[PDB]
C-alpha cells in the first residue's frame, strides 16, 4: 500500500511546464519528476473548469450527471454524504487521507447559508477526509480566510465574518470605490471587496483576524502538507495537494517576482513549482518517494487574462501555455481539457512518455485496482481501471473519452474530436477571456493527427463520422451503471 | 497554357493567414483564393531563410548544392547563365516572363562587384526573365533603390551610387550616430546608412534620386505588376510577385496602420493581403483569374524580433505566428520550411485541402508536366513531378523530403522527422531571433502525429529509425541526376 500524493494545479496548461516544451519559465522540480516518472501527452481533466473537474476527480463520475458549473464561494457541497468517493474508498483500505489547498466543491448543506463563524458542515470531513486545510471558494472568492476541517483559521467571536455576493456588506473598501489601494487592476466581477489589497469577487464583511496573505500561500500551504506527511508517515496516506496557483489573483511570494519576463503569471508557475519541490523533497527526507504513488495533473487548461490587469497577454512573449492545442480554460478544444498528468512512482513506473488518451475521471477505478477494492455497480460508473497505461507509457488507455464544458459537449475517439453543435452564444469567451470557447451552430469533427490544433472541420466530409460519434455520445449520457 | 502568376511573401507564417487560423489579423483577398483552390497544410520551401528558398523555386534543386546562404546585398548571382531554370523553361512555350518584387539572388558576375552605375549584368533578365522591377537584396540591406532590368530606377549621373558593406562611405546619417532620427530603433547589424528614416544594413553613397519609399511599396509593387499582366494579357504569362512584406523593416502604408493590436508586423500582413488583392482583382477584370495558375506560398517561416524595435513580440496577443509548428525562420523545426501554400486554379481545380508532404522544389517538375515539357536527366534533379497532388488534394505527394538550414539538414519522411546532430553553435537564433535553431549535438527524431512540436525525442527508442533516416538523407545529397 503505498502513499498517494495528488498535485492538482488551478489552471495549468499543457505547456506551462519546462517538461512541455516551454523555454519562458523552468519547472526544474516537476521535471525531474517527468523524468523518473511517466509524462502524459494525451491525458485529460474532466471539464475546461474547476469546480466540475474536481467533483469528477473525486466521485469517478462525469459532472454532468449531476450538472456541476463553477461555484460560489458560498455554494453547499455537490458530493452527498454517501456519495462514493476516491478518499473514502482509500479509507476503507486503511489510508489516512488529507487535503491542503482548494476546495471549490461548496461547504453547506443548502437548507440554511453557510454560518462561517460556527462549524462548517458537511464538507471535506463528510466526503472522505481525516483532514482538510482549504481554501475555500478559489483565490479571487470570498471569504478570504482558511477553514481547517469545520473551523476558519484565526476567527475571533469578537469580529463574527459574513459574505454576501449580491450588495455590499461591511466596511471594507472595494475596487470599484477605492481604486487607489488596489495592486492590480481589476474587471467589474472582481472589483468588490478588498482584501490584502487585491479586489475579489462579492464583499466581506468582518472576520479581519482570519484573513490570509496570499503571497504567503506557498509557505502556509507547504507547511500543513508537510506536517501532514509527517503525521501520516508510519501509515499510508493520501494527499489531495490543491494549489491556488496559477489561478488569479496570481500574487507570488516575493522570491519569485521577477524569476520569469511574463509578469505574475509566469512567476505563480515559478513557485507552483518551488511548492511541489517542497513537498516532493519532504517525501525524500523520510524516504517515502520511491513508495509513493505521486500524481502531478491540472484541473482544466491555461488562461491568461482571467480577470485582473495582470500583464499576463501583454508580456507572453514566446510562450505556448496550451502548446500545439487550440483553445483554453472554458473552450470545448483540446487545450481545454488537455493537460500535464505526471506519475511519479519509482518502486513501480519505468520513465517513459505516453501517448495513450487518458482521463483523470479513470483514476478512482485504477487506483482501487491498485489495492483490490470492489466497486459496485453505481460507484464510480463512468472510472474505467486504466491501471495498466498509468505504469507503463507504452500501454493503451482509452478509446472513447466526452469532454465537458458549460457550453458544449464534445467527445475523442482515437484521433477523431468531435464537437455537438450549440446554439448558446458565449461571446463573453472570446471577448473577455481571449479564448475561443468552440461553440458552432454546426457540428465540428477534426482528425488531431493532421490537424493537431482543430483548424479544419471534418464534419461535412465524414457525415457518418459525426453522426456515430454523436451517437456515442448520447450513449454515455444514458449511461447509470459501471462498464 | 495557362497564365502562372507566383505570389512569394516574405517570412509569411504557416498560421499567419486567417485561412489558417489567425484571428488577430485579417486577409480576406488571401482567403478568398484558399476557399476556391487548395489549402495546404504540409507545404514546404526548400530552406528556412530567403536566398536558399528562391534558388530552389527557380532551379528546382536543393540549395546545399551549391552552398546557397543568405546573401549580403553586393553578392554576386548564385544561378548560373547556363543553368535550367523553371522561368527559362516556361520560356521555351511562349511564356512571358516577369518578376516584381525581392530578388536576393545576387547580381554581379563575380570578377568584379556590381557597379550600380552601370549596366548590372548578369541579373533576372540573364536566367530566364523577360522583364524585372527588383529589389536588389532585402528591404535591410542597401542599396535602397529599385532595379528595372539592367538599370537602376531614377539614378542620376550627377550622384552616382555606391554601397560598401565593410566601412561607412557618403555621407548619409547613420543608425549609431543619428538614432533621433530613426523610426524604429535597429540592433548593430541593422544601425548603418538611414534611408527613409530607417537604417540600414551596409552604407550607400549616392543616388538620393533613386531612393525608395518603404511605405509605398504596395503602389510601386502592384502597379509594377499590373503594367506586367496588361501588357502580356495577350501572350501566356509567368510573373513572380516577390513581396517585401512581411520582412522587417515593417514600414506598412499609411492605410493599413492600426488595422491590427500587432504592430507593424500584423499591418504588413493587411498590406500583403491587400497587394495580392490588388493583382488578383487586375487579373478578373482582363478575365484571365480562371485561366490563370496561381500559387500563393511564402520563402520561409516566420520571425517576430529580427532586428528593428518595432513590438512584433511585445503586442503579439494570442497570435501564433507558426500555428502549432516548433521553430520559425532559422529552424531546422518544422515551422522553419512548413509554410502557407495554396493553389488557386478554377479551370483545373476544385476547392479542397490537401495533407500531403509538398515541396516548392517540385513545382519546377510539375509544371513542366503541365506543359509537357520534357526535361534533361542533368537539370532540376530534386524537382519532382507532382501535378496531380498540386491539383487535387486527394492525391498524396511526397513521402521523403529533405530540409535545409546552414546548421543542419533535417528528413522528414512521412510523419516522421529526423534531424542530423551537428557540432555547430548558433547562439544567435535564440538570442536575438527568439526562435529554437533545432540544433543538437545528438540525432533528433519526432512522430509529427503524436508530438507536432517536436517535443518529444525518439531517436533513442528507434535507433535503427535514425539509421535509416539519416542514410536515405545522404542519398539524396550523392544524387545528381534526376529520380526515378
Ligand atoms: O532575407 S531573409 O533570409 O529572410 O533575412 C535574412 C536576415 O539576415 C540577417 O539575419 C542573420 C543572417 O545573416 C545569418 C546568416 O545565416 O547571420 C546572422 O548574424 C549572426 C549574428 O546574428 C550576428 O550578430 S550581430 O551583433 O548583430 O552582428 C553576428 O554574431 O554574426 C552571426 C553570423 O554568423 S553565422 O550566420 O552563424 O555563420 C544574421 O542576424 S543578426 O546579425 O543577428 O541580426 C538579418 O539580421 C535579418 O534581419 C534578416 O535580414
Ligand atoms: O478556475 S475556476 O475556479 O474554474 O475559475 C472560475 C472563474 O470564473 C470566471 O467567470 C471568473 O471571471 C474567473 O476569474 C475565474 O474565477
Ligand atoms: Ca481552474
Ligand atoms: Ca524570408
Ligand atoms: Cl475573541
Ligand atoms: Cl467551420
Ligand atoms: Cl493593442
Amino acid at each position: 500500500k503505498p502513499n498517494i500524493v495528488l498535485f492538482y494545479v488551478d489552471d495549468l496548461g499543457w505547456g506551462d511546464l519546462s517538461s512541455y516544451g516551454a523555454t519562458e519559465v523552468n519547472t526544474p522540480n516537476i521535471d525531474a519528476l517527468a523524468k523518473n516518472g511517466i509524462r502524459f501527452t494525451d491525458a485529460h481533466s474532466s471539464a475546461a473548469t474547476s469546480s466540475p473537474s474536481r467533483y469528477s476527480l473525486l466521485t469517478g463520475e462525469h459532472a454532468f450527471r449531476k450538472n456541476i458549473r463553477i461555484l460560489k464561494g458560498d455554494a453547499p457541497l455537490v458530493i452527498s454524504e454517501v456519495q462514493k468517493t476516491l478518499p473514502k474508498m482509500l479509507q476503507t483500505v486503511g489510508y489516512r487521507t488529507g487535503i491542503v489547498g482548494k476546495w471549490h466543491l461548496g461547504l453547506g448543506d443548502g437548507n440554511t447559508p453557510v454560518n462561517w463563524n460556527e462549524k462548517v458542515k458537511p464538507g471535506p470531513l463528510e466526503v472522505g477526509f481525516d483532514y482538510s486545510f482549504l481554501i475555500p471558494a478559489t483565490g479571487d472568492r470570498v471569504p478570504s480566510v482558511f477553514l481547517e476541517n469545520h473551523d476558519v483559521v484565526n476567527l475571533e467571536k469578537s469580529d463574527p465574518l459574513f459574505v454576501n455576493y449580491q450588495k455590499k456588506i461591511g466596511q471594507r473598501p472595494t475596487g470599484y470605490e477605492n481604486p487607489e489601494l488596489l495592486k492590480q487592476g481589476a474587471d467589474e466581477q472582481h472589483n468588490k471587496s478588498i482584501i490584502n489589497g487585491v479586489s475579489r469577487i462579492g464583499w466581506m464583511q468582518g472576520g479581519e483576524s482570519a484573513e490570509w496573505h496570499d503571497e504567503t500561500f506557498n509557505i502556509v500551504t507547504s507547511d500543513k502538507a508537510k506536517q501532514f506527511i509527517s503525521e501520516s508517515s508510519k501509515q499510508p496516506f493520501f494527499l489531495l495537494f490543491s494549489f491556488h496557483d496559477i489561478h488569479v489573483p496570481r500574487l507570488p511570494n516575493e522570491m519569485f517576482r521577477g524569476k520569469t519576463n511574463m509578469g505574475a503569471r509566469g512567476d505563480s508557475i515559478v513557485q507552483m513549482d518551488w511548492t511541489t519541490g517542497q513537498v516532493v523533497e519532504k517525501l525524500r527526507e523520510l524516504n517515502l518517494l520511491d513508495n509513493t504513488l505521486v500524481i502531478f495533473t491540472s484541473d482544466n487548461g491555461a488562461v491568461l487574462t482571467d480577470g485582473y490587469d495582470d500583464e499576463a497577454l501583454k508580456r507572453i512573449g514566446t510562450h505556448k501555455q496550451n502548446g500545439p492545442y487550440r483553445g483554453g480554460k472554458y473552450s470545448i478544444y483540446e487545450a481545454g481539457t488537455r493537460i500535464p498528468f505526471i506519475v511519479h512512482y519509482p518502486n513501480r513506473v519505468k520513465p517513459g512518455v505516453s501517448n495513450s488518451l487518458f482521463s483523470q475521471i479513470d483514476l478512482y477505478a485504477s487506483i482501487a485496482e491498485l489495492l483490490g477494492v470492489p466497486l459496485e455497480e453505481t460507484e464510480a460508473i463512468d472510472s474505467q481501471n486504466q491501471l495498466s497505461p498509468l505504469f507503463d507509457a507504452s500501454k493503451l488507455a482509452r478509446k472513447t473519452l466526452v469532454q465537458e464544458t458549460p457550453h458544449a459537449k464534445g467527445l475523442r475517439e482515437n484521433s477523431w474530436k468531435y464537437i455537438r453543435p450549440t446554439e448558446k452564444d458565449v461571446a463573453w469567451v472570446k471577448a473577455k477571456k481571449n479564448i475561443d470557447p468552440g461553440t458552432s451552430k454546426a457540428p465540428q469533427l477534426f482528425d488531431l493527427d493532421t490537424d493537431p490544433s482543430e483548424l479544419h472541420n471534418l464534419a461535412a466530409k465524414y457525415p457518418d463520422k459525426v453522426k456515430l460519434l454523436e451517437q456515442k455520445l448520447q450513449d454515455i449520457e444514458l449511461q447509470s451503471i459501471r462498464l
